[PDB]
């Protein structure tokens, strides 16, 4: 009695955190009148002088102005609350019976021990050890009740977890009752069977205060959280319902519950640690399976991000730079450049609302992208109305580069003559189209966002030719006309070497169609 | 009959496949091993009967068990019990899985006990013991693979290079000797166990040379040839492994005389490796729990990495659009077309760029644009302005477009016209270091109207006469000089603090001759 070996007096505690080397967990208490009491001393001595395989152990207590708390061995894994809820990780049926048997074995010694059951043995105040040896906090020692009766409805519900029979709008003893322990065990079993929060029945929905008041008032039919049945067994549910019966006599005793649990677990009939070892091994396997799933998801996400990162590349450098390769600058001997511009667009957009002028430039992108993708061309840049077509830039096509860039304008000049402008349905848009061929030089440019620029003297000549071009006609240069005549099958027309800008007299031809 | 002839017809397929490397990237009783043989015939003599009897009588907690032999002459099978979670070599393969020193020592003592039990029996040595032929079980009960079935073996001369690659675990004495013992001697098994212990002690690969790192064939040939110092690896760099080194030095013994009596070696290890040891079987549970905790830590870190990658992909999805518009589009709301009373438009162009790039190598022309992009993208982030498009060597920047800023937009697109006209003079050209890149700048103010156009690839586009006016104004500028407009000039004069200078009444392709001014500096 005079040993005083239960108190550390806050003198030597490691700065829950560790304490005297051991990493115990401490729960605080809100009280100031706890000085000394012989009965409380005997209760604390009884609480310290107990140990069991399924029961936890008390470590230390502090009752000084610096700290009013009790510290016990810290459970490494999570509490039973989170695990039983599940949907994070799964569990086996034999695992369920192992946990239930451990809880029952602990409760049998707890209730029939130094004193009656602590009463506050909620399903959210018990956890498992490192080797999954279920323990419970579940002792108050007549001093853990930090006085605060005026908390509110949340405390009302978390109490309403308690047995219905004791909770009858009256003050129960702080120690508790055997019926409270029986109902706590029944509630824990129901939570394990249903795996959904605490005290959930089929129903539709239940507020904490509403359900608590309905239970306390007393319905003519017995208010019981009826759990959904299953094909494996139903005697466990019947025992759970009988334990929760309003009549205390109908509630079976701890010995009866233990006998029923043994009968249910008689299928296993294993009493050695081997069951625990197997359960731990299968739990580890389940964890590994979850790990595999999540790493697969991470790989998929990384792949998606990589695919997103290179949307502007011309589908060739994109597949090369992705596969750890490197792309150097290149110069191509002959490429075809095509320009498309809206003629007189600076006036149509003048007399139009911004909402009436943003649905037109967006309705022409969806009309040209359906035809600019059929052929083997590429759109390098697009700023407003002007376009950009380069043929053969990614992979050389030889002499074909001058054939696909000329059939694209003929299929786009007729596809724009039936385009409906919602701002004015009785009007036809005018577009100028120019084509040129010549050597070019290109390469991958950009670090934050990879673009693809074409750098050559032919671009300026093509721009000059396209600028000086009549509407509703395709203007081609002599270099393109050479390849056109070499291939054949298209009707080109001589226009005249008179109208030329930036040079002297240069012959440019008109594209009229291909048979 | 030996009651160990499993029929090919009875149960050939069961539990098709699950990837054994379940880490970072069967017949009516349990899962069984899937192997075969190229003999294509059965000629079991009395020796094969004795081997089958020895296999049937051999029942130990460590050594694996075999269901039976095959029946069909074409397809052979050795239905051995499959111990899960891969092999010890596989266990050390993934560096993500972390061996615990005590845990590794317990594993080594377990394999030592298995080796002693195997040696004491009729089979003097397995003859094929290796790091990859020792798999842990569901409770990490170690076994030895191919430690039996003396009737058949892969003794057919074939794949000499693959022999030098996959039979590297053999002892130097066995390798030097032309005739190899299929049922090897105890000394060879001891040397194989020593090599396995050396591999387990370190974290690197086989033979852990950290030297020339030559091919396995060359190393094996050198070891077979030998010298005064035998070709052999060191132990480790740990200063607290003196006993491990002392045991391993006797383990690399070259002659059978120096070969230790492996039972005595295991006793010495229990003296040294078993530091206070543990209980009969609690150690297994503790070491399994430690491994489970390790896996939990690994998966938590992996989930954190996945969340970071998801955030990165979300950022990468929308970046061309303005930050405010991108947030308003990712939230769920729809951006509508808006008209603004007064905005600032800025044009920048390299003067004579078509001539400097004419006489240049393609690499020397692609290394001059990327460097300029990295030289302007750092000074444009120190102001309050937006970039909407960048086509080649021309820049176009808007001010105040995303969020209305009142009379501040005209006071922000001009302050950046002075920090960019003084940061383009210290630029460096790779292929000509004695030249300065001339730039042309134009600024204008006007009532633009902009929207978020585009499907599946949206971009922010501004429309109105302001763009055309700005282009016309900037098409008649001068290099190394900032040219302003009357609309911007009024706001600049109203704000104060900028020393403007009159320019003249140069005509333009438009309304005609209008007032113009230069921006000299900011007081
Ligand atoms: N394995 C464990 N060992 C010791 N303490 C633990 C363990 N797991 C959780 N705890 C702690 O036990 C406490 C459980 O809740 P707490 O005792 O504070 O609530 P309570 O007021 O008794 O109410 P209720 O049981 O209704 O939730 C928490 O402080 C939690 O951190
Ligand atoms: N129980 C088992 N545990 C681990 N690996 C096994 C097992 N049974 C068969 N294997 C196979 O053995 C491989 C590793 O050993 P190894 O490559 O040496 O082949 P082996 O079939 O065991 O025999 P051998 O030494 O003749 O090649 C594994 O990749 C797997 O395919």
């Amino acid at each position: 009695l005079a040993s005083e070996l239960w108190r550390v007096r806050w003198e030597d505690v490691e700065p829950t955190a560790y304490y005297k080397g051991n990493l115990v967990a401490v729960k605080r208490v809100n009280r100031k009148r706890i000085e000394l009491t012989r009965k409380v001393l005997f209760e604390l001595k009884h609480m310290r002088d107990v140990q069991n395989e399924h029961l936890t152990r008390f470590v230390g207590a502090c009752t000084d102005p610096p700290n009013i708390c009790i510290l016990t061995e810290y459970c490494p894994r999570g509490s039973l609350q989170d695990i039983l809820e599940n949907e994070s990780i799964t569990l086996d049926w034999m695992f369920r019976y192992s946990l239930t048997n451990d809880i029952v074995k602990g409760m049998l010694f707890l209730h029939n021990g130094a004193i009656c059951s602590h009463g506050n043995l909620k399903s959210s105040n018990c956890v498992v050890d490192g080797r999954f040896v279920l323990k419970i906090t579940d002792y108050g020692l007549e001093s853990f009740r930090d006085l605060d009766p005026e908390q509110g409805h949340t405390v009302y519900a978390k109490k309403l977890w308690t047995a219905p029979e004791l909770l009858r709008m009256a003050s129960p003893p702080v120690r508790g009752s055997q019926a409270g322990d029986v109902y706590s065990f029944g509630i824990i079993l129901q939570e394990i069977a249903l795996r959904s929060g605490v005290f959930h029945v089929e129903g539709l929905d239940l507020s904490p205060k509403e359900i608590i008041e309905r239970v306390t008032r007393g319905e003519q039919p017995p208010f019981r959280p009826s759990l959904a049945l299953q094909s494996h067994l139903e005697e466990l549910g019947l025992l759970m319902q009988r334990c929760w019966a309003e009549d205390p006599q109908e509630r079976p005793p701890f010995q009866q519950i233990r006998l029923t649990l043994r009968k249910f677990n008689r299928e296993n009939s294993s009493n050695i640690l081997d069951n625990l070892l197997s359960r731990m091994e299968q739990y580890a396997n389940n964890l590994e399976e979850l790990v595999e799933e999540r790493t697969q998801a991470y790989l998929e996400e990384k792949r998606k991000a990589e695919a997103l990162l290179y949307q502007i590349l011309p589908h060739s450098v994109a597949e090369q730079l992705k596969r750890g390769e490197t792309v150097q600058a290149e110069a191509f001997d002959s490429v075809t450049i095509y320009f498309s511009d809206i003629v007189g667009f600076t006036a149509l957009s003048a007399e139009s609302t911004p909402m009436q002028v943003v649905t037109l430039l967006n309705d022409l992108y969806t009309c040209f992208d359906a035809v600019i993708d059929n052929f083997d061309v590429y759109k390098v840049e697009t700023i407003g109305d002007a376009y950009m077509v380069v043929s053969g830039l990614p992979v050389r096509n030889g002499r074909l580069h001058a054939c696909e860039v000329a059939r694209m304008a003929l299929a786009l000049l007729d596809a724009v003559r039936s385009f409906r402008i919602r701002h004015r349905p009785q009007e036809q848009l005018r577009l100028r189209i120019g084509i040129h061929t010549g050597p070019v030089c290109a390469g991958v440019v950009g670090l934050k966002m990879p673009r693809y620029c074409l750098f050559g003297d032919t671009v300026n000549t093509a721009s000059r030719m396209e600028s000086n071009g009549e509407a509703l006609k395709i203007h081609l240069s002599s270099e393109t006309k050479a390849v056109l005549e070499e291939f054949g099958g298209f009707e080109l027309e001589l226009r005249g070497d008179v109208e030329m800008k930036g040079k002297g007299k240069v012959r440019t031809y008109w594209l009229l169609g291909e048979r």
